[PDB]
């Protein structure tokens, strides 16, 4: 056997982050990896059409302090996504430009049905705990309904619904009916918010790294050296004798004296233990898919968009559209223009029966319809990655919860089995389901095994971040209107009151 | 490597009968089997105290006629669960005895509350396809919606949406806003529909195997000998070459032309594929959970309920009791008196805590108030299973369909991949989730590779079965009333 102090199953950011932590603190690391890459569900592709492009995880923004701390400690520069030009919002076939970061609505009723959908959001979010959603007042009732339960019950117009609808699909690649209540209002709540996580500017996806996300783990692995091992999926963890036991597919034998797990909670099943997991770990790994996603990304000679004063995004509401939203994908430079796009939920499975070529052209004919241009039928070139296809990620982003699993086995996330931790953006408690989360989870985790070693006291396992000081975060406000409106229901009572 | 025709993965009921079918007809198999013993979901245990005690799947009835054709062939006989004496439903701390399958009620509100609840069940399962539920005409609208706000909308009454809510988590150890609607209306319909699943006389819980169900896959594993395998976990399935690849976690390599997946849908996610499954498959075997229950099994001197007239059948409603349903245990000549009790869903997750002494004080204190009896507090020896605890079972008895999950990946779970076939109580058509389904799915996936190897014609992969001599079917009735009486609404609707 190959002997270290920690194993580190799984090559992604959090597995890297974890691996960096312990060896900066002196410990010999071994990071066994499944595919012939590390990365995990971040994926830059190099080629001479894109010159680079990511294909997985991308974007980066304020408060997400770990990632932008670890990228600028490794070399890496960030820029901005173009906002400089109105957003598009495309419903019922017709496309209206729009400035901030939520479509805006004119209709007085459908206006206060709208406004009254967010708040709302964020009300209940406040009930929740980050690190223990499970403990909210009414976590029993909120997990027990889907978000369309959710929906069905405060969406008084069509129009909110809709746009709640597609809010659900592209934070978690899931369809409202497939997930708890509790969780999702969990999930936003983590992030900061509503409008932190719906917005490009000041929000979450206000930047990208320069030459790719991938290069987070590369550098990474650079550093460690031959401590990272390639092609070795782990089959099998034995934590019956003094030493852990960590075998791989390809016939190798590691002993450590702890291991992190920094893989998806469900593809913990590819794994078999000696002794068995406890009762609630063993049946939470079957109970938590992850969401399903093909991002695509059209390539053109010019960025055509901004000379219709459109800054490449797109929301689309209608059964008939593959994609529901795109950004504008272009270099910094303003050459390779591109748009990507997102094939969400539902419409990742329908449309996975399609070949290449015909995704592009009814991509292509969507964005002509959307843009009013015909340049848009001219693409240069294609890029696309279905992230349901891979055995090693199970889909993207995120691990989403059903109806009913996080109150019952959500406290078992991330906690040890003897002398295995857990890390993986699923186990952190701000930005998980992000590169941030990954970040979180690795260095948390990595953390839990010094102080098991007496290396470092207990208050030091969770450990806060200083503010990123070039992107820096403006505090999400709201005006005086937008806290006192009434709902619609709240506008009726106040109808039978004056007339009474 | 070992070289055989058919590579078998699983050693439960499906898997040994697949087996026993392929080697009746002339080819080599080899069945893989990961523990150190057969059977799978199903585990007879044998000791002075019970003689011999079902801690796994035991009852069989009418319509099941695959698993009464297989097990008589074995050698094996049956012999009827007692229901003699009454039946009681405990209801608000009291025990009101009854006969006949369904819980009575005396309010006429409530009365026809309950009438619509079961009969609107299979009204819906009569538009769903037992082959493909995915082909329902309101497949979409059900599949996204739990069982839980099906309830809501059809149950007026408090005391019919308890008395459903039992129901659910009792056919399918899930609670109501775990499981799609879809998903649950075809499970009961592929049983024949409400009658025929929660009846013990005439129904799936009528008899029981003399000696224990084990005795299925036990002797089927006395016929083939040394061709199975047991402490050989399979790690890796490999179709790339001329001849299919299988490796166990103890360094083995078998060689086969075809294999048969046996084991529970989302333990396919335990094997590494060479190429990677498709990906529809590939989401599919994470989406597919299997529910939780403890089965418990208090032993008694003599089965003193019956002197009472009680047959030893309970249905306990509400959040405190930690058994909502229970059937006499007591073996055919009246010894080895037992009450036999499920502790369902949450509750399993919840009492899971206590230790094994703690578990059978509540249930003893919560039987002696049911059958209004001291005799109760005094046990002579227990037996219990948790099924949330096993690595190659995932829970007990079956995968459930979340909402949204049917109608988007039902269609690939029997999908052949490549040389890969696939049996499981969950590919069943018929008393799917069962041991009937169990062997109708390993004979059928059996008879998928005779056809791809040119040996029977494709009309013969599907075969029907005779009725069973020895337990024949009585027809499923109803009366007028029951058709014609309105709903709380309809009754409404007329005011
Ligand atoms: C896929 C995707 C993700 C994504 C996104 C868009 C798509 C299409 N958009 C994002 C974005 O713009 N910004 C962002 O911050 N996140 C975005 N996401 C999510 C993001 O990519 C993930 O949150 C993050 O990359 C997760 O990192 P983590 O390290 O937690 O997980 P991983 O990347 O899945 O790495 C796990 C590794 O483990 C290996 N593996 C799996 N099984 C084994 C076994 N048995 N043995 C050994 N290794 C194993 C995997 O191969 C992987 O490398
Ligand atoms: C657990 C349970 C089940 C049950 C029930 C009560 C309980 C507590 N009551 C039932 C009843 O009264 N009547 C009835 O007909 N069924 C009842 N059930 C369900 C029933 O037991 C199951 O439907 C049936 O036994 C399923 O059989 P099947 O053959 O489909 O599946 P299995 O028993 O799970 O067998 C699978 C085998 O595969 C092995 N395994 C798993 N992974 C591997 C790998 N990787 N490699 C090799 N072998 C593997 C398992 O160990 C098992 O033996
Ligand atoms: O929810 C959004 C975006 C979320 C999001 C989340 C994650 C990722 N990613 O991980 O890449 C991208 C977009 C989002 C954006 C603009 C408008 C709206 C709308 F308000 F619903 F209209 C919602
Ligand atoms: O649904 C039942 C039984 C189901 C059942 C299903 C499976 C098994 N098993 O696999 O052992 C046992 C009982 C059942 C029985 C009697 C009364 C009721 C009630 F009407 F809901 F009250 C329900
Ligand atoms: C009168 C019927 C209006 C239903 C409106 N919706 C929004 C559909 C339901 C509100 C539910 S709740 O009434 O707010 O609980
Ligand atoms: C009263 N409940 C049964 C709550 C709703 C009736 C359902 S509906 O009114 O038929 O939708």
């Amino acid at each position: 056997s190959n002997k270290c102090d920690v194993v580190v199953v799984g090559g992604g950011i959090s597995g890297m982050a974890a691996a960096k932590l312990l060896h900066d603190s002196g410990l010999n690391v071994v990071v066994l990896e499944a595919r012939d890459r590390v990365g995990g569900r971040t994926y830059t592709l190099r080629n001479q059409k894109v010159k680079y492009v990511d294909l997985g995880g991308s974007y980066v923004g304020p408060t997400q302090n770990r990632i932008l701390r670890l990228a600028k400690e490794l070399g890496l520069e960030t820029y901005k996504v173009n906002e400089v030009e109105r957003l598009i919002h495309h419903v019922k076939g017709k496309s209206y430009p729009f400035r901030g970061p939520f479509p805006p609505v004119w209709n007085p009723i459908t206006y206060l049905d709208h406004n009254n959908f967010w708040r709302t959001m964020d009300d209940m979010g406040r009930e929740i705990p980050s690190d223990a959603p499970w403990k909210a007042p009414l976590a029993e009732e909120w997990d027990n309904m889907t978000m369309k339960e959710l929906l069905d019950k405060l969406c008084w117009t069509e129009s909110a619904k809709q746009l709640a609808t597609l809010f659900v699909n592209l934070c978690v690649t899931a369809e409202t009916h497939e997930v708890s209540a509790l969780w999702f209002l969990w999930y936003v709540k983590q992030c900061g918010g509503t409008t932190r996580i719906i917005s490009t500017t000041n929000g979450g996806q206000e930047r990208k790294f320069v030459g790719g996300s991938g290069q987070v783990s590369e550098r990474i692995m650079d550093l460690l050296g031959d401590r990272v091992k390639l092609e070795r999926p782990v089959i099998y963890i034995d934590q019956t004798r003094e030493n852990v036991l960590v075998e791989t597919l390809n016939h190798e034998m590691y002993e450590a004296k702890y291991v992190i797990s920094a893989i998806p909670p469900t593809l913990g099943m590819k794994i078999h233990f000696n002794p068995p997991l406890p009762m609630m770990r063993n049946q939470m790994i079957t109970r938590v898919p992850l969401g399903s996603v093909i991002k695509c990304i059209v390539y053109y000679k010019e960025p055509f968009w901004r000379k219709k004063d459109y800054c490449g995004t797109m929301i689309i509401d209608g059964e008939e559209a593959p994609v529901a939203y795109t950004l504008d994908d272009t270099k910094p430079e303003g050459n390779y223009a591109a748009i990507m796009g997102f094939i969400l939920a539902h419409k990742a499975r329908k449309l996975a029966r399609l070949t290449k070529e015909e995704r592009l052209k009814k991509l292509c004919e969507l964005y002509a319809k959307v843009l009013g241009s015909l340049e848009a039928l001219e693409p240069v070139h294609y890029e696309e990655k279905n992230w349901c296809e891979e055995q090693y990620s199970g889909g993207c982003y995120t691990t989403y919860f059903p109806p009913g699993i996080l109150t019952q086995y959500g406290r078992v996330l991330r906690q040890p089995v003897d002398r295995i931790y857990f890390a993986g953006t699923e186990t952190a408690t701000h930005w998980s389901g992000y590169m941030e989360g990954a970040v979180e989870a690795g260095e948390r985790a990595a953390r839990e095994i010094l102080h098991a070693m007496g290396k470092i006291p207990e208050d030091e396992i969770w450990q806060s971040e200083p503010e990123s000081v070039d992107v820096p975060a403006q505090p999400i406000t709201t005006t005086f209107l937008e806290r006192h409106l009434p709902s619609v229901p709240g506008l009726l009572r106040l109808i039978g009151l004056t007339t009474i």
